[PDB]
């Protein structure tokens, strides 16, 4: 349903939909704030659902699931020239651990979304974004600050969930829509046993193929250096239809944030040069326009921004207040953003393509494809360049 050699992915993530992220939909978390005190705000979907209880969580989530993304968004995605969406989903949509607080019902909307994709000629990756015990301790896995995916039977439960995803979405029914099943979003390589992670990836690969599926297996790079996965799941070993998903951002450390705009662009270009050298098809599955970590709660509930020296011992660069609203951005910040977007687009189109994180946010402009497009900062059409050939690719 896709030619990874000849086609280029031009997509957006449908984040914040089936896995709640506080910075993307702060309105679902803000009611727990007491004045200026954020100490009682649930920090992730696990705690948000636990605090609300099953009945209220389901009522509120049904409303969210039914309105956050609808068929109209798919039409808009298509109309903007995009051809792909990545859909993050947590394990709890298919299976609950004993005592899990999560509620289910996401599958119904996922299936609606696959039909909306089909109708608008959009291809999809289904991405298992959160695994039992958490594979990275990020709030986007469902459970912040826990790293127990390789503990107990958590890996086996994840494989059982993947088997359900493989049987439902890796077969003939969605073969015209689903062009990749991503086994696990952002396993945090540095804190995990890499040998066991590779075994898990191999087990998922084999299990999928064993079902008769020919669907591409997407493996996230686990934050490893470029080329790390070159000798894994290779055609020489009869392993095929494998894609490496690289996520690229330059805002999650003081060092990255302090780069001037030219250096930010040089790093973006270098991502293109280095991805070209890899032996597997590869797609920039996540990236954004952000040059700051200012979006409220981006680093997590009750955590400030490194950009204004309020987190991770980073030095103050600038005030975030002025950057929270796109109408308050200076002409220079708008220009820098446009340059940054275009350099990333060129670098990612140099290989398999790109998937912006994310389609929409409630009020975080750097992370919203819609907002940037409407304010003229994201090229439209997407091939438009105000700053042509910043990288000089050959």
């Amino acid at each position: 349903a896709w030619d990874y050699d000849n086609n280029v992915i031009r997509g957006v993530n449908l984040g914040g939909w089936f896995v709640l992220e506080p910075y993307m939909t702060p309105s679902l978390f803000e009611p727990f704030q007491n004045g200026n005190d954020q100490s009682g705000v649930p920090v992730d979907e696990y705690h948000w659902t636990q605090t609300l209880g099953k009945e209220a969580a389901l009522r509120i989530l049904q409303k969210h699931w039914s309105t956050w993304i609808t068929e109209q968004d798919f039409k808009q995605i298509s109309n903007l020239g995009l051809n792909f969406v990545r859909i993050p989903i947590g394990y709890w949509a298919f299976q609950l651990l004993d005592n899990d607080p999560y509620v289910q019902g996401q599958v119904q909307y996922l299936e609606k979304a696959l039909g909306w994709a089909r109708k608008n000629n959009i291809r999809v990756w289904i991405d298992l974004h959160g695994a039992p015990g958490s594979q990275n301790g990020f709030d986007n896995s469902g459970l912040r600050d826990s790293y127990n995916f390789q503990n107990g039977d958590n890996t086996q439960v994840t494989l059982n969930v993947l088997n359900t995803i493989f049987k439902k979405y890796g077969g003939n029914e969605y073969s015209d829509v689903v062009i990749g099943i991503e086994l696990l979003n952002e396993p945090l390589g540095p804190v995990l046993n890499m040998d066991k992670l590779k075994q898990f990836f191999l087990d998922g690969y084999n299990s999928l193929r064993q079902t008769g599926s020919v669907t591409p297996v997407i493996i996230h790079d686990a934050f490893q250096v470029f080329g790390y996965w070159n000798n894994f799941l290779t055609v020489a070993e009869g392993q095929w239809n494998v894609v490496v998903d690289h996520h690229h951002y330059q805002v999650f450390s003081g060092g990255e944030l302090s780069r001037n705009i030219n250096d930010h662009i040089s790093v973006a270009c270098n991502w293109g040069w280095d991805a070209k050298k890899e032996s597997h098809w590869n797609v920039a599955g996540e990236w954004s326009a952000a040059l700051t970590d200012c979006a409220k709660w981006l680093n997590g509930v009750n955590r400030g921004a490194r950009y204004e020296g309020a987190y991770d011992n980073a030095p103050y660069i600038g005030s975030c207040q002025p950057l929270l609203d796109i109408s308050q951005w200076s002409d220079e910040h708008k220009t820098d953003t446009r340059r940054y977007i275009e350099a990333q687009l060129d670098a990612f189109e140099y290989t398999g393509g790109w998937v912006f994180w994310s389609w929409k946010t409630e009020n975080a402009p750097e992370w919203s494809f819609q907002t940037l497009t409407y304010n003229g900062l994201f090229p439209q059409p997407v091939t438009d360049r105000q700053f042509p050939n910043q990288c000089g690719f050959h």
